[PDB]
């Protein structure tokens, strides 16, 4: 997250880190949302590599003992079956995964509240992205979880050609595009936390952003729309 601030570390309990096993040790590589005691949701990008993958939840910074991080293994990737690798921008990325246990719940561990089906935030929402992705366009990762403001910018003005023209979808929310904060990458799969009703709820997986850049003006980063996908998450997890 460029342009963000330290989280409070209790203020996200459904952020989770996807890590994958990088020699003796393991390293993150984007973020997600825990969505059931035993399920997980992220990019489908995030799991394209043939990768072993675990998630870590109830984590603040990667690389100190917070005293709160519980560490499951991915059991199964369910990756949306009409994404496609080489076509980010035409939608369906979103993948569940099952882990190998049912986490514990606790002030650092609770599940991501998802919006009900068909909800589209009003033009400038309130919305805050959250996680431990690059801190500057080719910089390094967070140590600790960060948080950035980046109020909604709707399907009119986000498809409009200035800003991301046909390649953003109705199936996305685009969010932020003031050119100091954004999204970026190892934020990837990670919440994108609207406050409606008085409530937060998670109303984006992070998806791209510009390859001029993650914090450029006109370009908000893009998320997938959570609410158009209700139905999916519902009948994966049901049939599994
Ligand atoms: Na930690």
């Amino acid at each position: 997250v460029v342009g963000g601030t330290e989280a409070q570390r209790n203020s996200w309990p459904s952020q989770i880190s996807l890590q994958y096993r990088s020699g003796s040790s393991w390293a993150h590589t984007c973020g997600g949302t825990l969505i059931r005691q035993n399920w997980v949701m992220t990019a489908a990008h995030c799991v394209d590599r043939e990768l072993t993958f675990r998630v870590v939840v109830g984590e603040h910074n990667l690389n100190q003992n917070n005293g709160t991080e519980q560490y499951v293994g991915v059991q199964k990737i369910v990756v949306h079956p009409y994404w496609n690798t080489d076509d980010v921008a035409a939608g369906y990325d979103i993948a569940l995964l099952r882990l190998a246990q049912s986490v514990t719940l606790n002030s650092y561990v609770q599940l991501g509240v998802l919006p009900r089906a068909g909800t589209i935030l009003a033009n400038n929402s309130p919305c805050y992205i959250t996680g431990w992705g690059l801190t500057r366009t080719n910089g390094q990762l967070a140590q600790t979880l960060q948080q950035a403001y980046l109020p909604t910018v709707d399907y009119a003005i986000c498809s409009s050609s200035s800003y991301w023209g046909s390649t953003v979808k109705n199936s996305m929310v685009c969010a932020g595009g003031d050119g100091v904060r954004s999204g970026c990458q190892g934020d990837s799969g990670g919440p994108l936390h609207c406050l409606v009703n008085g409530q937060y709820a998670v109303h984006g997986v992070t998806s791209f952003v510009s390859r001029l850049g993650c914090n450029v003006t006109r370009k908000p980063t893009v998320f997938t729309r959570v609410s158009a996908y209700i139905s999916w998450i519902n009948n994966v997890i049901a049939s599994n």
